[PDB]
């Protein structure tokens, strides 16, 4: 029905509801605009600048823009008119000027917030391109900004625009790619076409959701592809110079570039100056445009990426045909990464662990590695949602999988693309934000994208939707409006045993080969005399309700769950320079009752024996005990957990050799480990009814990995427990597998395999928390948005 008007109607903040014609920003998308969008809302007369000739010029209602006297008041002049026409500067050629305050015209009840969004600029585009683009350089110099902002994976369009929109995972808004399969709706999603359009597939809750429901009025975030950036621009100045009660406080660009050329040309092609440049210009525009509007000094402006772009061609493809001989009883989504599932439901001959094995390790350099999505490494969150087919494929960088070779040559051509592991240079991208709530010069560590929506809510005065981000972690970007959290309040409180069991009642199937001036020495030890070395941050706190111990040691201190049979947490302290000592032969199969436990919360050895797939390791380390009578303590029923042999390996280099290496590197390092039970692949802790496998024959559950945190003196030439400052922390999430299938070198000795392993499945504290539900760093003498910035951190061991 699109013989209704555009009239008075360009560029309608409120889409009108089908079949009335449309005239909104989105419309030529649906193919629904009116008969006359084009030419009332799409006006291109005499270009986009005003020249000294149009300056004073009689409004002319056809021009794109506007040079009359009267262009200011209506708020259509063009961008330059002020430049062009009264002997102003344009805004990149002004000294920069601290903005303490907003100023703003009357009327307006928040400063307005402008989101600048760029299609694939890379991080490094920042230095690398700085030279062309000065209004860029500009903002990012006299405003804050990050070295670059770590995308979420996959690193595709869609999925990270969403994030940035909602704070969320992709696995919790449920745009998972930029092409998916929904089972239960049994529909596809794809970037070309319209599903997409179908408001199903798009979940949490969008900052412009987010702003009406509070009463802020929001600009419409997409933009038609054909809709150029100039008229995206001015769009948003009309929008701006409305009155009070209908002018948007929020609004969004978009552009396409530079992905599109990046995609044709690669990262640093020498046709990238040109898009790098154009987007400058618009910026320029933007910035002169708020200038005229005497706004420049009012908004708030984000200038952000989606993801960056990485260098490949046709000839880095792997194809599943030269693996698996059943390829057509797949289906791929392909490209940067894989995700296969069954061609038909119907297909009983189908076996994703046959599928698995097919693709592992099988070719020496093997350029993409198979995963239930499942073990894919914590860090990525992307498991929980059913648009996630099971089996998942991790490309390296620089490479494509497809099915057969027929896919790549009948669609060479492209030279860029992205996708890949979020923790790869090539897909960092920008975060630099400029205006009065944004800090001055000011320089911040890099971080995730999932942080931006509460920041975006902080800047609008909302109150964000439950989110991913972690509220108070970026308000070191802010001059103001920062979020003042309050600390989890401890929902379970420990018990602390004494000594309340004789050794005989303990019939557990353990065995063990096992002065007075010091037989007050150790009892001191038992109540908690060394436990200010050992914990330094105070106890974790349990939010959750739980019955747990706190059992103390000469040279580490645990909280044992009397639910799970074994520690939520053990805390130690390896000083720079602690020695590391064997197992001596007499204590080598040696396990100790704790006369302070009960038998009936104890873990037992003969379970273990009768298990012929499950043994044991130590949280804490008999290797790094004190001295020969602490290493006792090492050997504690309390101190055991469930380990296959295969992981084993990973656990004892990981205990024998890392940690005194980096107590060596760092100045001494505290050291929490423990174990998480994420069964249902959530991302949260596992209460005791979610736990699908135990140590045969008992009440022992299985973790499904095992954790530590790191943690020293950022300033190292202070030791760990004589820290005065900021903190240093890397932290890991190991999976406890009963193969080491993951790493293709596993034959050779664990100082060729064993740290690449845990790099790979390298953590944020608050990862940790979510799977345990403690909650850390309890007791420092730091600010608690200082500590929740420390807990966001991830060690990504990238060049
Ligand atoms: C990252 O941040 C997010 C947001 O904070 C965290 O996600 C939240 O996690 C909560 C715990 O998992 C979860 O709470 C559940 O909500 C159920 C109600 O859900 C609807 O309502 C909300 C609010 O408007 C809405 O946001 C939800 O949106 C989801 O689902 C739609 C599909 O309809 C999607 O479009 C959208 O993308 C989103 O999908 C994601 O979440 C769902 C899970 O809800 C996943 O399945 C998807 O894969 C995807 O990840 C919903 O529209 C509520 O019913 C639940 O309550 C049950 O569960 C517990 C016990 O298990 C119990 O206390 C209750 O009694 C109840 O149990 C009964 O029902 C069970 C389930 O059917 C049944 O098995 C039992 O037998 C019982 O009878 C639950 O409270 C919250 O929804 C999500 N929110 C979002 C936005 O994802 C996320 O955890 C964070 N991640 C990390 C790692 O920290
Ligand atoms: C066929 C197609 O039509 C699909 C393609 C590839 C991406 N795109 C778009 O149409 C496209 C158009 N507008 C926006 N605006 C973005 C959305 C968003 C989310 C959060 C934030 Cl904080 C800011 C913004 C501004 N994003 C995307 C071409
Ligand atoms: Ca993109
Ligand atoms: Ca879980
Ligand atoms: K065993
Ligand atoms: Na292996
Ligand atoms: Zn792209």
């Amino acid at each position: 029905a699109t013989s209704g008007s555009c009239k008075g109607r360009c560029f309608e903040l409120q889409e009108v509801g089908p079949p009335d014609c449309r005239c909104d920003n989105l419309c030529k998308s649906y193919s629904s605009c009116c008969h006359d969008f084009d030419e009332l809302c799409l006006k291109t007369a005499r270009g986009w600048e005003c020249t000294k000739d149009r300056c004073g010029e009689v409004r002319n209602e056809e021009n794109a823009c506007h040079c009359s006297e009267d262009c200011l008041s209506r708020g259509d002049c063009c961008t330059n008119y002020q430049v062009v026409c009264k002997g102003e500067s344009h805004w990149v050629d002004d000294d920069c000027e601290e903005i303490k305050v907003p100023e703003c015209p009357a009327g307006f009840v928040r400063p307005p917030l402008i989101i600048f969004s760029v299609d694939g600029f890379r991080a490094s585009y920042m230095k690398k391109g700085s030279k062309v683009m000065p209004n860029i350089e500009k903002l990012r110099s006299c405003g804050t900004h990050a070295p670059y902002m770590r995308p979420v994976y996959p690193t595709k369009t869609f999925p990270n625009l969403y994030t940035l929109a909602t704070g969320l995972y992709p696995e919790s808004h449920g745009i998972v790619g930029n092409s998916m399969y929904d089972p239960v709706f049994d529909a596809s999603f794809h970037l070309r076409g319209r599903e997409k359009f179908n408001h199903r597939w798009w979940g949490g809750q969008p900052l412009w959701i987010t702003a009406t429901k509070q009463g802020v009025r929001a600009g419409t975030f997409f933009w038609s592809v054909s809709i150029p950036h100039e008229r995206r621009i001015l769009t948003i100045l009309q929008w701006l110079s409305l009155p009070d009660n209908e002018r948007p406080s929020v609004y969004a660009f978009y552009s396409e570039q530079p992905d599109f050329s990046g995609h044709k040309y690669g990262p640093f092609g020498p046709e990238m100056t040109n898009p790098l440049r154009e987007i400058d210009k618009t910026v320029g525009q933007l910035m002169d445009g708020l200038k005229q509007l005497r706004l420049h000094r009012c908004v708030n402006v984000i200038f952000v990426g989606d993801h960056g772009m990485e260098d490949v061609t046709c000839d880095r493809t792997e194809f599943l045909s030269n693996y698996l001989t059943n390829v057509d009883d797949i289906t791929l989504v392909p490209g940067t990464l894989g995700r296969i599932r069954a061609k038909s439901i119907n297909n009983s001959k189908y076996d994703p662990k046959t599928i698995i094995a097919a693709l592992t390790c099988k070719k020496p350099d093997q350029h993409f590695k198979p995963y239930m999505k499942q073990h894919l490494p914590k860090r990525l969150h992307y498991a929980n949602n059913r648009r996630i087919e099971d089996i998942h494929l991790l490309v390296d960088r620089r490479w494509h999988v497809a099915r057969k070779p027929l896919d790549v040559y009948k669609k060479c051509f492209f030279q860029g693309d992205h996708g890949f592991d979020n923790k790869v240079n090539s897909m960092q991208t920008v975060f630099v934000g400029y205006g009065p709530t944004f800090k001055y010069r000011t320089k911040v560590p890099p971080f995730e994208n999932i942080e931006l929506y509460n920041v975006m809510c902080d800047l609008l005065g909302l109150k964000p939707a439950p989110n991913n981000g972690t509220h108070g972690s970026l308000n070191h970007l802010l001059r103001t409006n920062t979020f003042r959290p309050t600390m989890p309040d401890e929902v379970s409180r420990p018990n602390y045993p004494g000594i309340m069991y004789l050794q005989s009642e303990f019939d557990l199937g353990c065995t063990c080969d096992d002065n007075k001036l010091e037989e007050l020495n150790k009892r001191l030890h038992t109540k908690g005399s060394t436990k200010e070395r050992h914990l330094l941050y105070g106890r974790p706190a349990v939010l959750y309700r739980t019955s747990y111990d706190i059992l103390y040691h000469t040279d580490f201190e645990s909280g044992y769950s009397e639910i799970f049979l074994m520690p939520l947490w053990t805390s130690y302290t390896i000083s720079k320079q602690a020695e590391v000592s064997s197992i001596p032969e007499h204590l080598t199969n040696c396990v100790r009752p704790d006369v302070r436990v009960s038998p009936g919360f104890s873990q037992n050895c003969l379970a273990y024996k009768n298990d012929k797939q499950m043994s044991y390791g130590f949280l804490f380390p008999p290797y790094l005990s004190s001295s020969p009578e602490a290493k006792y303590d090492a050997f504690l029923v309390t101190n055991m957990v469930p380990m296959y042999p295969a992981f084993k390996r990973v656990w004892a280099y990981f205990q024998r050799v890392l940690v005194k290496k980096y107590a060596s590197e760092r100045n001494g390092v505290n050291v929490i480990s423990g174990p998480i039970f994420d069964y249902n692949y959530d991302g949260l802790r596992d209460t005791e009814d979610e736990i699908k496998q135990y140590v045969e024959g008992s009440s022992i559950p299985v973790p499904t990995h095992y954790y530590s945190i790191i943690t020293s003196c950022l300033d190292f030439t202070q030791p760990a427990d004589k820290c005065d400052g900021p903190l240093s922390v890397s932290s890991f999430i190991l999976p406890h597998r009963p193969d080491n299938d993951e790493s293709c070198n596993s034959s050779e000795d664990e100082s060729k395999w064993v740290e690449e392993l845990m790099k790979m499945h390298t953590a944020r504290v608050r990862d940790i928390e979510h799977l345990t539900g403690l909650d850390f760093y309890r007791k420092t003498s730091r600010s608690y948005s200082e500590i929740l910035t420390l807990k966001t951190y991830l060690h990504t061991y990238e060049s």
